[PDB]
This record gives C-alpha cells, structure tokens and sequence, in this order.
C-alpha cells in the first residue's frame, strides 16, 4: 500500500541527494500507472514535498521512468489537476540535467518542484505564469508540454520543451559586447537584441495581465519603502572595502528616492516575471525564449507569487544589460571599454524604446508606470551588494560602478 | 619560368634565397623582402591555402623515405609521419591526423629564432612522449644553428588545457566531487612529466651559469619589481611596497649562485601548456619565453625556471576557484594549493634521481625565482587585466611566511 | 530606288531611334516586307554591326526610320496575324491597329508592345536569347509572363537572331522595384503583418521554380573544369576592380573584406559538373510584373554585363536564384533609405524571412516538378558574394551613392 | 436637440478615424435633411469641428456634399459662409483635417482640430479670400469658406476648393523637367520658363495678400530671429555626424556672423504670407499653375502660424526648394550629366527672382520685398535641412551641404 510504504520508509525519501523529520505521511497520491506515482509526501515538520515514486518503494531517479510515465500522462484524480498543451508527445528515455530536472526523450525537461508551500500557504506561480502566457499567444517560451498542480493549485511538477543548442544571457549577452568591442560587430548589430527583448517583455506582460490588474494601495506602496529600505541598512552594514565606503556615502540620496513610492499609490500591479534579468534569456538561432517563473529567491516563499509593478521586470531586465557592460570590461583582458560603456547607455534606451512602443502597440500603455524605475533600479543595485556578500564577494563593483553613472 | 623570377612579380608572404620542390607545383620558399625580411611562403604562384596540397604535400614529403638529402633544407620525419590527406604563424591540419605549421615570420640571417625545433627533436629522441606525436620538422640549414621553417605534431581534437581540466579538478574539489588524493594526481604526474622533460632536453648538454648571468638575472628582477611598487594601486600596492625590501633581499642570493647548470628548458612552462589528451598529459608550444625577446627564447635557462612557472600557476588555479565560484568553500581549495605543489615537486625531484638527472634543479633557484613569478603576474594586471592583482597578492601572502 | 540603294545612300544614324546625341557608309542585309511602304531591315554599318531598324517610304523616294505612330510596328502585328524571316505568333495575336510610343518600343492597339532589337549581334555571332526563352516557357505552360502574342527572327546558322517580339500590353503594371518596396513600406508601418508582406516572395519562388523547369527542358549542360576556372577568375577581377574604384567610408570597409570575399570565391573549383541550363539572366524583383494579384516576368535579353556573345549561353540555375534573393535584400535597403521616419526593425525581419519564403517555396516547386538538380545550393554563397561586387561596380558606374546597398548588405552577410 | 445628443455622446465622437468627456456643443450650423457642422468642445477645452448627421459624418453620408449645396446658394449668425463664383450642387462622395472629394471635382477639408477659444488657428480662410479680393487666379478655383464668428480673428471650420484630379506638385514635374533637361529633351530656356512663371505667381500673390496690410518689424521681432535661427544652428551643429557634420561646425561661425546683422533690419515689413513655400505647394494643372496649403509653417507653434512674416521668407523658401530640385536630380538619376543641372541650380534662382522684382515693379509693390533677409532666411532654410534629415531622413544631409558649398563663398 502508498500510504503504508511511505509511512515506514526512510524520511530522506522526499530528498533527491540532509536531516528531514519522520515518520513521513503521504498527503496526496497521483498513480502513474506500471508501479509509477507522484507522492505528495508530509514530513514531521508540516513540510510538504513532491516525491516522484517508483515500486520494488524509493524516490524515482533520471532513468527509472517515472519523468517519461508523467509525459505519457499528459498525452493522455480529483486533487490533481493534469493541464497539457499543444506539442505534448509520448517520448521515451530519460536523462538527469543538473540545473530536480530529467531530461525525456532529449526534448522535453521534467522539473520537480521538491519543495512545497505548507497546506494554505501560497508557493511558485509557476504554473499560473506559463497557463496565462499560452493562453494570451506568448510564444517567446520554451513550448509548454503539461502543468501538474495539486488542488492557487501548488505547482507539483512542469513539463517544457528542451532546447540543447541554447544559451542563456550570460553567455550570448557577454559574448554579443564582447564582439562590439574587438570590432566584429557594429553597434546597431549590437542593439538588436536589446531592443528585441524589450518587444519580447512587452509581449509577456501583455499576455500575463490578460488575468487581472490590481491598483497598489497605500499599505502596498509603504510596505515597499520599508523593505527597500530594510535592505538598504543591510547593504550599509555589509558591504565592505571602498566600495562599503561610497554605499555609506550614497545610501541618504538612495533613501529620499525611496521616499517618493509614498505618492504612487493606485499604480497597476499585475503577474510579472519576478526575477527579470538576461539569463533568464535563451538564444536559439535569432528566436528568445524565458525561462523561470518561480519568483525572485530573496522574497520570501510566500510572497513570490503576489502581483508587482510591470516595471520591475524591466529595472531587472535594463540593470541586468548595465551589468553584462560591467563584466565585458572586468573580465575581457585588453578590452576597450569605450564601446562597451557606450553599449550600456544605448542597450536601455533600445530596450526602452521597444518595450514603449509595444506597450502602445498592445494597447497596454497604462501598465508601466515610469515613476518607478529610480526607485525600483537603486532596490536592484542594492540586492547586488546582498548577493555579493552572500556568495561572490568581488561581485560588489558591478553596483558599485553602476550607481557611479546613476549618481552623478 | 623557373621559382625566382617567379615570385619575384608582396602580400603572397602573408596569409627567394630557397626553394624546397615538394612537387606537381606545391613547395615552401624562403623569400626575403626589401627590408630583410625572411618569410616562409607555401608556394603553389599563389600563396597556399588550405586545400590547395602544399601542407599535404608536405606530410607526403616527411613519410617518403629515402629521398635524397636536400643540401639547403632538413626534413626530420618520425614514426609518427603517415600520408594522410586532406586540409583544414598560419597552422594547417592535414588529415585530421597531423598539424603543419608554417613559421610565416623567420628571424634575420644569422639570428636565433623559434627552439621548438630543437627542443621537439630532442624530446623524441630521449623517449618523451607525453606530447604531441611528431611526424616531421623542415628546417633550412644555417652554420650550427637551424632555422624553423615547418612543425608537424599529430592533432588532439579533444584536449584541454590546463587552464580548463585544473579549474575543473579544482572545483569538483570544493564541491565534493572529487577526493583530495583524486586532485592530486594529475599535480603529482605533471611532475614526473617535467622531469622526463628536462631529463631529455639535458641531453644536448648544459651550459655553467657565469657570474655576468646571475647579475644579469638580478638586474631584471629589480626593475620589475620596481615596475610593480610603482603601477599597484590600491591597498595591494601598499602591501606588494611593503613586501619589496624583503623580496629584493631574496634576489641578492642569486650573486653566490654562479656555475648553477642551465639547459634546454620550456621557456613558458605553466599549467595552460599541458593538454588532457586520451587520459594522458601532452605539453605543448616549445617556442620560448615571450617576455624575452625573439633572439633570446633559444638561449639556455635553469630547469628550475620551468618549475617556478608550473608551481606558480598550479597555485594561480585555485586563487581563481576561490575567486570566480559563488558559494564555494575556500578551505579545499586552499589545503589544493599547498598540497598539489608539494605532489608536483615531490614526484619532480624523485623521478630526476630515477633518471641520473637530479643535478639539473638547483632548488636553491626555487624562492627567487618564484617570487619573480609572482611580481610579473602584477605586470599582466596593471597592463592587461587589472583585477588580476588579487592573484600574486594572496599568493605572496602565503609564500612570504613560509620562504 | 529600292530599299538596298536608299539604305547604301542614306546618314549613318538611320540605324539609330532617338540616341542620336555610327560608320558609314550603310549596307542592307536583309528586308521584310511589311507592305504599303513599310519594311523591317537589317542594316549593316562598316564597323559589321548590324541593326534591325523600321523602315517607312516617304513618299518622295527616299527612306527614313520609323517613328511610333507611321505604322510599322502595326504592320508587324498585322503580319503575325496572317524562309528567310520566322513570324512565329502565338496564341492571342490579332491585327489590332493605332500605336503609341513608350520609353522603358511600341504600344500597338493598346494592348501589345512591340520591342526592335535595335542592336544585333555580328554576323555568325549568337545574340539576345530571348526568342527561344519566350517560347520555351509558351511550349512549356509557364503562365506568369506578359501574353507572347508573336516573335520575328532571321534564320542563320543555329540560332535564328532576334528581330523583334511583341507582348501582351499590361497598363498600370508595376515592376518589384514599386511593389515589393510599397509592400515592405505598408507593414513597415503596420499596414500588412509579416504573413502579408511574405506571400509575394513565397510566390516568387513558385514562379522562379516554374521557370527553370520550363526553361531546363531544352536540356542541360554539365560545367567543365574550365567554365567553373572562368567564373573565378571574372569574379576576382570584379572584386579587385571594385576594391580600386569604390570610394569614402563603403571603399574602407570593402579593402578589408576583399580577402574573405576572395576566399569565399575559392570553392568553385570543386563546382565541374554542375548543371548548366537556360537561365533568365537578369533576374531580379524589377523584372516581376503584378498586375491584379498576378506576377509576369519580363526582359529576357541576358545579363547586361557579360559581352553579347554569351548573354545566351548557358548558367547556374542558382545564378537567378541569388539575383531575386539579392533584390529582395535590396528592397528592404531601399525602404529604409528612402523611406523618412521608417521603422527598421520590421524591415529588416523581411529580409531575412523573405529570402527564406522564397528559398522554401523554390526547393518544394521544383521538388513537385521533378527538378530537384537543377539548384546547386553550393553555389548560393559564392555567387551571392559576387552579386553585391555587381553592386559597387553599378554604384561607381552609374549611381554612385548606391553602394550603401552593398555595404549593408555585406555587413550582415560576414559576421554570420 | 442637437446639443443634447452631443453632450451625452461618447467623446471619441470628435475624431474622424483618447479625448476627455464630456462633450459640449458651441454650435451647430444646420444644413438640413439631418445634415449639420458641430463646433464640439470637449471637457480639456479643445474644441473641434465634427460633421454630424442624424440616425460623425462619414465619406459618403452627404454632409460634405450638403455643405457644398448650402454654398450653392449663412443662415446662423454665429456662423460665416462665405461663397465664391464656382460652387456647384455636385454629389458623390470620396475621402482621400479629412478632405472628401465631393463631385469629383471639389475638395471639402474639415478642420478637424480647433484653436483654443480666443488662441490663432490656420489663417488659411484670411489667405484664400485676400487672393480672390485681389483677383489672384493661380490657385484651386474657390468655392466657399466656413468660419465660426469669434472676434476679429474668425475660426477657419471648412474650406472648399477646385479638385484637379491630375494636377501635379513641384517635387513631381520640377524634378521630370531638370531630368529632361539633363538627357537634352528640354532646352534650358524652356527649363527656366517654369521657374520665371513661379516668379510672377510669388509676387502676383504678396501683392495680393500685402493688400490686407503691413506691419514694421519691431528690434525685438528681428531679436528673436537671431535667438531662434542660432539656436536651430546649435543644435544641427551638436546632431550632424560624418563629413557633414565637420564642415557644418566650421561653417557655423561665418553662418553666425551673418544671423548678427538682421539687427540692423528693424522696421521690415511684415505681411501674410504663405508660411511654408516650395516647389511641392505648387500644382501644375494643364500649363497653369496653382498654389495650395495655406495653413502655415507646421515647425511653428499652432497659435503662430497665422502671424505676419517677411515676404522674403517665402523667396528663400521657393529658391531653396529650386537649388534641393536639383540636388535630388543629380542623386537620384542614373547616368545624370551634373552639369546642366548645376548650371540649371543656379540660372532658375535667377530666372525666380528677375521675375519676382519685375512683376512686384508691374504690380506698384517692391516695398514688401526686402533682399537684405535673402541671404540670412536662407542660411536658416539650409539649415532647417540638417535637422529635417538627422530627424526624419538621415542620408538627406547632403542637400544641405552641397547648397552651402555653393552660398557661403558667393555669398562672403
Ligand atoms: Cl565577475
Ligand atoms: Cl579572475
Ligand atoms: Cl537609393
Ligand atoms: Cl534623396
Ligand atoms: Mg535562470
Ligand atoms: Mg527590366
Ligand atoms: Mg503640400
């Protein structure tokens, strides 16, 4: 029996590779068919997990059919929901992809989501991102294949199209400035794809508010300033070296940026991408697919799925192409940084000009309020501090520099 | 019309004192310009490209065994000289088999140029194989001295450098991938690898450093750490001004260090020399140090010159793990770095006294030349890549207590 | 007073239309009849060239060349609507009367054109090849070209020379040049989507695809080891020409590019034996008519710049296909350029995919025609290369601020 | 009640394809069987004149054809139709502000977006109806003119001129005759007809429109010509890339010491003129030719385009336009002889103003022509050139640059 396997099995069944509370107890229970299922699975600690499960009961791994007998589920009971979409095959094979992600047929991606919201408690939007996107005619994506929630529904697992021959913005954003400044490109060759992504978000916010739009109230646009500023403190108490030196020095000028979100109230908040930047950008031969809808990791679990600002995609996705100029010019040895700091004044205007003009376009003006973008693009540079001092210490000139040019 | 007059009717030397025939209208000629200018221009009268058979032709040349002796030019073939067909300083590969490149530019009459011939020549001949397989050097006769006109070595598609694998060692490392002994390996076989190398490199001899050379090397040393104090800026440039007495007080030991044995050597020895090539380690480019200039690469160096390069780099590694991986935990890659150059040069010295070669390393060489290793990474940082200075700063702290 | 003794007698410029702004004296070569003093000639002047000059009485005695309206050209209609000349008519010729000049000829009945070969080749010597295209494509039940209502050549050795042509009239009928720059011009400005403004090069490459299957039934000629050498050498000499003579910022450019195009032109040496078939020549978007939803295509007198000898021989059925694709790059150059307060993007999206629609639909027309060898694709890099050298030379030659065309062209054809 | 059904209509009601509601109806000329003309105010006050018609006019419902009939022979106070000898009861409807073709032979043009209530608009009626109190005939016969009484400044609401369904504009024929010029088909002579006969029609016209009155320019009127012209000078110099660009900015001080000397030309007379002349306002209709858009310069602001300018400014605007006529034709022809066409440049700038001075001596009215604004108001048309071109056409910077080429060392 399901319930009486998971029960008595190890708690470090719900872990793909340290301590979980036991006994385990198995919420919820979708059969898959040929000794396959997806559990899921309630620790000691009221966590929740999605366990892919296979018979002899143990965790399923990349090759025990499991990600495949999900596929074929979706080419074709009650608690699950089993959303497919047009391009869904029955393929065979699997294969790990350390990014849980298995790789089925070696063209579509199985993701797991190992970790879920307690039983209320909101989690990933994942699945509401990438259903609205689909149903509005985005097809700057990896193709969907399926979406499989648990009655928000809590997203349990997700199924796109497999693109090998890709590369994130980190790769072909560097690689694109890096060829500007040793004269393999011209600069309007350049600004292309700058001002391709900006049709391209243009197009993704469009289709995402085809759900709804919420008007901020005043405790929304309060609760903004504290949280920037909460982070702003912790950035001034962090951020060592000269670097920590010029922060302390702007964080007064920051702060009465942050002050003006007080007058923004009623300003339109819709499903936005959360964590916008180039490397959630996939280049396949001229064509941009996105990628992640999980929501920006520094915000807490519960709050990944709220509505924000259309303009928030876009202070990430604009900070984002000033931080690629920055890394050219770091990295790149012998490198010209005239053209690469030209390229990252030019690289936001085309974006911004396109993202505009395909607002207007779509009809869809009213969502980007511009009034947002110091406030927004300052919180942005100041997460790069957190994130350096968290994990990449010298990653504390890319803000350091970028709010040399935003501070004159 | 006969090849002087022929190709005396400029750009066919970019991609005539002699003329090596390799037949049906392809050969290599050693043609000058107005300014004395000696070029190596496959001739075939257009310049050769790849397709054309000059190259192939060339391989063709080396496998034929037997040809008469030409008495301008030295063709040197090996086992490894196959005619395989097919094409692909200009570098031409030939079959998928071998590699031929053209030396475009040649040195002036009677100046010293590229030692890759001689340094090859000799390797194979003392059994080292930890290498690119050669099939064949063409070199014009010139009095004792040969000039490189050709080098074709077999062709490794799928190999690496060190600058890749060790990177990649070093960060499976940190994450738990790999064992320290698994890291390890591959620092303890380079140094059975440069052993074997210098082993057969002294086999054409070796030259008692003069008193006038221990100068000349101390001389150098103090202008580029002068160079330094003067370019680091930063509170690097402070501590490197405050290291400076104590290093230049390193560098006077070289004046008691007269008659050390210096030998054929690498030149520009480092972990990016070293190719991960079907499980085994090949070094490559034999052309000598490019700091220097082009007609002393050939001169003889200490053999510990080539150790200092290969110690200093192995520790260069890990400074960028630490440096370049988020989250990573410093304190393996760190007990790497002190561990993989005490493997490399535990197995350096023991496979030299394996060899009867243990005379050719004067570890009294090791600290001086180290710490003048260190001073020129600076150098590269302030001229080419200036965050670089993070790297000879945190390996200067870590030697200096220790030396 | 016959037409040889008036012709010997009458000023060199006899032969000429309205270029008069030739060696004598003249010699009559050949004489067509058109009755009521109407006469098609073939003069020959001293320095052997020979003209195909309209002759008219002028009632006085003496000869004079004919102008639109004395009624040579309607009696030539009249005679193809019922040995030594050929009035080969097609289906559609009626003796319709009045005539009416027009600059590009003669508008007969307003509704066919009439075209003198004004220049012939010598004597022996092959000419324009546009009777046996013409009525290869008729023969052969290609549609998607002006009516052929009837064609008079002169029989001599193995190709009948060329004298005159009559077509259906289209009024109103726009060349590529006006229609396909008006459509990239509406969806530039959101008037067509991408899906509109692709269908005309789509049906492009159905048509081109139709053509060269008509045209290849004539059969086909393997290239030689020497004809592929001949194609380099020309289009070396092209580029070293147009590396001389092409100057500003475009000429800086180009002398930085002359080695890599060059070294594109070095795979033609492993080109023997590809086929070579009945080709256009000139093709480009300017020689596509549309007229009410419909394409004809027109002027199949060879390419300009080869010597008239071999505007008849045999090319690279590729040789059109990277004329038209070349052309469609060229239009959208052209919107931009022309075009005050345009947007590019879109404009450049159309070169792109436009090239595509025409490629896709070629390879599929063909392949539905059982044609497939007939498009070495091998040949579209090297000979697209040599397609944009064209341009600098018709840039330095003719116009000389064209070479922005090329130049831009180049530029996204090198990095990629 | 008409202005019942305008205020609670939607306010998009005034466009003829993003307007503030309500709407609030001014006034309403009834030209019967349902038929009206609505001076529709919206909530922003910005006013509008919307063809209305009982259950927005649209090509083709006989509003336009019922204001032509009403012409035919103003029943509202409020209102002004003033009707010329030429209105004819034509019907048949065809859109092509929104000009609908009525009759196939008349232009009715709605003015479509209002001046504010008490602000200038076109001054397009005051100019058709001082040329035809003049008896000036080179321009679309016309028919009536429909203004809303406000003041001593009438609000221009429709305007109905002569349609020439072949008639042709500068930038067409101007261009074909230099080309034919050029591969001989023309004589110069007959090339320079057209540019003397522009000549008489230019004077033929201030004479007319100076008939209205004159006005001396004060210092601060020729003041702010200098400010204006040094700041498009500027800001051309700061935009102009390339070649172009670097003889620009070394042109630009010698330009400048000429922008200095219209101090000197306070108390220049001041008339209506025509605002925005070129070779494409004059329309060539079977050997006659015709002037048209009255309604201003569109660079100025829409509450200046009435006021008076110097006559000269419309001379520089034509024999710029005829030196740019040649420039295109040397660009833009294959195989083009640049000699007569230069020769031409210069010979029809000539022809332009000989007749020019000697049809205004005809006429008793050389006073209203000062030539020392020739070369100044020149320059500044030059370089209005530049900034047309970095703003709309970027490769148009060498019409500008070769006109200087040739002003600045004859004219210094
Ligand atoms: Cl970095
Ligand atoms: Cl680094
Ligand atoms: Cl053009
Ligand atoms: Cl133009
Ligand atoms: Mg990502
Ligand atoms: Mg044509
Ligand atoms: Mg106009």
């Amino acid at each position: 029996n399901w319930s009486e396997l998971v029960a008595a099995a190890d708690p470090a069944l719900v872990l793909p590779s340290v301590a979980v509370p036991g006994p385990l107890r198995l919420d919820a229970l979708l059969d898959l068919g040929e000794g396959h299922a997806v559990g899921v699975v309630r620790s000691a600690d009221a966590a929740r997990w999605t366990v892919p499960l296979v018979r002899d009961v143990r965790r399923s791994r990349p090759g025990d059919g499991t990600a495949e007998h999900l596929v074929a589920a979706l080419a074709r009971d009650a608690a699950f929901v089993l959303e497919a979409f047009t391009g869904a095959a029955p393929v065979t094979g699997e294969r790990g992809i350390i990014v849980e992600s298995v790789i089925v047929g070696e063209c579509a991606v199985v993701k797991w989501a190992v970790r879920l919201p307690a039983e209320g408690e909101p989690g990933s939007p994942a699945a509401q991102r990438i259903a609205a996107l689909a149903r509005g005619g985005f097809t700057e994506m990896p193709r969907p294949w399926g979406l499989l929630t648990l009655a928000q529904p809590v997203l349990l697992a997700s199924v796109v199209a497999y693109l090998p021959g890709a590369l994130d913005g980190w790769d072909w954003a560097v690689d694109d400035v890096r060829r500007l400044a040793r004269g393999e490109l011209t600069m309007d060759q350049a600004l292309l794809p700058a001002a391709q992504l900006g049709t391209l978000t243009a197009r993704m916010h469009a289709a995402l508010a085809a759900r709804g739009r919420t008007p901020a109230t005043a405790a929304d646009v309060a609760a903004w300033g504290v949280r920037m500023r909460e982070e702003l403190d912790e950035a001034v108490a962090s951020v060592p070296g000269a670097e920590g030196e010029r922060l302390k020095a702007w964080a007064p000028r920051i702060a009465d940026v942050y002050a003006e979100l007080d007058a923004l109230a009623g300003t339109p908040l819709i499903d936005v991408h959360g964590d916008f930047h180039v490397g959630q950008i996939l280049r396949a031969d001229g064509r941009y697919a996105v990628v992640d809808f999980d929501g920006n990791p520094v915000l807490p679990a519960d709050q990944r799925a709220a509505r924000q600002p259309a303009a928030l995609d876009v202070v990430g996705m604009t900070a984002s192409l000033d931080h690629v100029g920055r890394v050219v010019v770091f990295r790149t040895p012998d490198v010209d940084p005239a053209p690469v700091r030209a390229w990252i004044a030019a690289a936001q205007r085309s974006f911004l000009d396109a993202y505009r003009t395909t607002l207007a376009r779509l009809d869809a003006d009213d969502l980007f309020d511009d009034r947002l973008l110091t406030p927004l693009r300052y919180a942005q540079e100041v997460r790069e501090y957190l994130y350096a001092v968290r994990h990449l210490p010298h990653w504390v000139y890319v803000p350091d520099l970028s709010l040399t040019d935003l501070l004159p």
